[PDB]
């Protein structure tokens, strides 16, 4: 899981 | 925002 | 899944 | 907005 | 799936 | 809006 | 959009 | 299968 | 996007 | 399986 | 974003 | 397994 926010 | 999963 | 917002 | 699944 | 809007 | 499934 | 299956 | 979009 | 599968 | 994004 | 599984 | 993000 790989988030950018 | 991004995700990847 | 992949999501740009 | 971009989605792939 | 994709969507593009 | 484009759709492809 | 390209599709080969 | 490959899709390219 | 390019997949490949 | 390839994912290029 | 590159994966290879 | 490999990522590059």
């Amino acid at each position: 899981y790989v988030v950018f926010v």
